[PDB]
């Protein structure tokens, strides 16, 4: 059967920032596309694709994703594998789901066994809020809302985690004006990106409850794990977690902390194969699945064909920022229509790439 | 792509534990596939409600749409328990969607599921009705069974009357003794209980066959008791497995919190394919041990074997019990081991060869409203 | 003493929907009557009582119930024996004991040790409420306490199970109309049908606070007790569970978890035995006991002796949707005055059955 | 003061685990730091993000300020996991910074961290590779490094394939016995599982080595399962020590909160020589005893002796792994026990000795955007 004859790792420039694909090429000439996520540009990720990863693929069956990248698992274990070596993996299974699709003649989501639904609504994901002004987050806010229509917005924050409980009431003005905004009725999350103390985050927390908002994203620094649940669990506004968690055990133990709500991002760890499985463990632990997601490309269509197949879908689709950037790279990347992401039929991933922009942008990484 | 024809639910007098329930689900294309359903009590009430409930709903949609098809199903079935009798019904025709998903993709249901890591599986030999046998009678069914099947471990299992408690313990302790004896202190050799004890009584034949070297404890105490179960899995220290009479993966989850370190869930009493794999998930997630329940010979085990192929870190055989010659004439196939393992090849879907004629002479087809033959 | 003679399971059209009854016959021509819950028309535990039960049972001695029973569940354990197995044997159980009241010339709740009450408070719960208008819940609601007079309201959701949050401010406006229908001092409980994740099932459990809802019953999915339990500990209004709970030991599973009102319900799991055994771990743990029971006849007769019994009673008797449905089939099915149930004397269940109108709306259930 | 100019990236060849990665910071006076990043695949990414990340950003600054200037790189780095790779890079960073500054200040590692308890530290043999080996080769091996080295203690690793689990537990078993054996009843002796157990399985190797009175059990579940090592550290009476696969400070606390009572991180894994003293606190704070993995025969090892000469309840010696030897021709003086203790001398810095050109010789460097040579 199919055999993997070559496997790229690409940086590649985006828009008119750089992201990190796997390109997977089969004996018969078919292509898969995979997407790492592209911290500090994905540089690491891709030269554990290129130097660990890709020998062993190289002459290997594509249908064989699961055995071959856990054993590739096992063998990177040692390079954390949280974060570089679990992106890489994610890229390699995304490529080989793609390439699967494309063998099999089936979108993805055919493969996972169905979809509730293939309308998919989304949600403004708006960052950079830390360093803006309150009018400067409400005109974004309106902005973004005013062209995209979503069932949902949260705003981010994005301060510098060196610092902490920076800016409380001004964190929260910003949280009222924007709920001034949208109105009583609007679906807001807020997301902290870190950036309280256990005590700031209660404070905070209590605030979004008197403002309605709907979920509470990394209120804490990712690296307690206890104080997350802590936080979840002593909190009504659904705390969420998970963005920074990068294996299935880990995912476990952010569930057993208290938390109601996991975030995995199916570009830094697992890919398809690991995502349903965590799909799995929220569904067996009653833990709402909301994945963070902000690549506008592969990463993106990865998504959807993993969200189409979730029966309690809760929250919509992360459409993060400069979501414009997909283009011109690829013909087709997220780019919602009356709030929503239509999924498309087509074999595997049904993602289209642009081959000469693909060229003008693409650096291959290779060893040494 | 490809519709659902036609849901057949199916029972069928084996062999010479007399009848299994399958169902057998028709493409519109004609290709067929194959499910089976945990044949308790004949399985008539899972092959019931398949007639009744889940084929009218099945019947013109498409294979490939298996899980959310099965899911809403579970989720109409909600109020008949659904542990048992539905949770199988729903993975007999999971089993069914996943031979015919197969043969439509033209692969083996392994390859589909990412790949095996062997497609040679040691057995081993799952010897039942040790309670109402004498010591010498029980050393010499293992012996039979052993020379037969070459296995990798024995498991001696009770069967005993749930209705009662701590029946034998000195008695049941001193089969354990004679078996080790038979089979050398090398052995690997689990005993399950069948829930025949307390607590106490638990803990006291779990320490002896400590010192009998045994591996695992299966089953100890009344399933129903997922609290002691679990406590008497941490007070030991032969691996307690339990799992076999769970049914959902939220009851799993719960089996796990409770302390239990090796599930034993079964593919044609819940979940089917997709289910056992997001089981076997479960299972990675919380460092517990994956060895399912299976006493089929013939689609069951199938289901089984492929999935078990997928499974990285497999730490126990897989199960052969009691009568597997039942497998014919129905099944061509049916488990068979050769130097102690299961060949696993590469046909399309499960691979299962049935034989027609055989099938159509013993088959009683359940139908709404009544039994036809 | 007195045998068992026959042992008969009844498919029984209802009203001017269909139901599920067991008759016993003893050999001195006395007739006990029994029903499973029916849940799918009930047809899979009727099929359970004529293939597995029947044939031990006849032969057997009516007094000898909780043995030839207990003897029973053993026997059918592997058929799950949540759902179909547990209501199959509930309907022997009642049916055993409306035999046995007649042999002993007793109503049933006199053989259990006598009642506090014979005049038990009903509450109005009214379905359906997720398909409904604001306008069409608060004209129902209002409809059904015109002609009832209940002592409290429930409203009930009947969502579809695989959807999630589906539409939370919407529900929190009909709970807020219902108790501007109602006014300040009415009891008023909200049963979710298990539509809510864990953090949905917080944010409209502090809106029934507000709102100074009494109970709410089965916020989240059922089969996450431990989220059930989890939510019942985080919030201040009583949250209920246990009308899906078909076993003691799950029932007691479901007590650890944090639930301090259960209603497990007599037509689905232990009938009068299995009940009473219930109560007394309720009691044991300090939980209200307040049974789940929808159907009009033979159900709610074993319901009301059961009741009749319980010291603390804290709420009342449920009366669900289309109880007229009891009619032509019962001569005396529920049909409260003065918002009561008035509980006779009759010896065994005191239910009384049309013969007539039975014979031409019954199927009856055979081995294949 | 004293401003860093320069750092390097490096993949060095070593002795005839064939390389290594160390990164050589030099301040604006030419004074130099030796670091070391633990070589996992060759430490190619862990040095690549040294080159790309970490190094611009040194570049200019003062190193005094390494404690504030690491934390911050932690935190740019943070998506990167940063466990493992980041993890280690930064340690590697830490490490040499503290060569520069103990150059700068005139004073060994171990005065600047307020003095050392010891400078005579107890070694034990840490032999690898058991999976593999016959019950012979182990003896063998066992008694040649015996001889050689004079150990306090010795500790058997098995070193297998972790997609595989439970292998061979009887041969495990056999092995530990024929060790105990030739080293006599009073030895200190440890076992390292290398993550190959289940939790049953591992269960029953504890029992089995403490029927044998060995000390302590390293590692016997995957690394990933915390709970599940604290279970077993908890059901085991021998001492279940974890935390070499462990890389922050915060989760070494979850590691401890899990139940396992001996602690193992390692200093070119994460933290360098402050992280690793931050590490220690942690564990003096909790009662649980801290024996760093450690497998490098140079710049590792030095800063791995500089802080346990400043632990107070040392309770297990200094770890020296396999093939030590290849600390030469690279340094001049690479660990090498003497009366089976290591002797720490008093000259400013780490105090290891590079051969200049030897390195020379036989270093890559790893550049923003390729390897040089
Ligand atoms: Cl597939
Ligand atoms: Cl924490
Ligand atoms: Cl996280
Ligand atoms: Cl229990
Ligand atoms: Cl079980
Ligand atoms: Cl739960
Ligand atoms: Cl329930
Ligand atoms: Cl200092
Ligand atoms: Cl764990
Ligand atoms: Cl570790
Ligand atoms: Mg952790
Ligand atoms: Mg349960």
């Amino acid at each position: 059967s199919l055999k993997i004859a070559k496997v790229e790792a690409l940086s590649v420039a985006m828009g008119d920032p750089t992201s990190a694909f796997v390109r997977i090429t089969a004996e018969d000439g078919t292509v898969g596309w995979g997407e790492a996520s592209p911290m500090l540009g994905g540089i690491a990720s891709l030269g554990v694709v290129a130097r660990d990863i890709a020998p062993f693929l190289e002459g290997q069956e594509v249908l064989d994703h699961a055995v071959l990248l856990d054993r590739m698992m096992h063998r990177l274990v040692k390079l954390g594998p949280e974060g570089i070596a679990t992106a890489a993996l994610a890229a390699c299974d995304i490529a080989l789901w793609d390439l699967k699709g494309k063998l099999l003649g089936q979108p993805i989501y055919k493969l996972l066994g169905g979809a509730w639904r293939t309308r998919l609504p989304c949600y403004s994901s708006i960052g950079g809020n830390a360093a803006r002004s309150v009018d400067e987050v409400v005109r974004e806010v309106a902005r973004r809302v005013e062209a995209e229509q979503p069932a949902a917005v949260k705003i981010r924050w994005d301060g510098d985690r060196t610092r902490c409980d920076v800016d409380i009431p001004g964190d929260i003005a910003k949280a009222r004006a924007v709920r001034e905004l949208l109105g009583p009725d609007a679906v807001i999350g807020f997301d902290a990106n870190n950036g309280y103390s256990v005590g700031g985050a209660i404070r905070v927390g209590r605030a979004l409850e008197d403002l309605g908002y709907s979920w509470f994203e990394e209120p804490v620094q990712h690296y307690h794990v206890g104080a997350m649940g802590e936080v979840a669990q002593r909190l009504d506004i659904t705390v969420s977690a998970g963005e920074q968690t990068y294996t299935l055990q880990a995912l476990k133990d952010l569930i057993l902390s208290g938390v109601r709500m996991v975030q995995p991002d199916i570009v830094k760890m697992g890919g398809i194969t690991g995502m349903m499985q965590c799909a799995a463990l929220a569904h067996a632990h009653g833990v709402e699945f909301v994945p963070h997601q902000t690549q506008p490309g592969v990463g993106h269509f990865a998504n959807i064909h993993v969200l189409s197949t979730l029966m309690h879908m809760t929250k919509p689709v992360e459409l993060a920022d400069r979501w414009d950037r997909g283009r011109p790279v690829f013909r087709n990347p997220a780019e919602p229509v009356d709030g929503h992401f239509a999924l498309g039929d087509a074999p595997g991933l049904g993602i289209v790439v642009d081959e000469d922009e693909l060229a003008s942008r693409a650096t291959e990484i290779t060893v040494g």
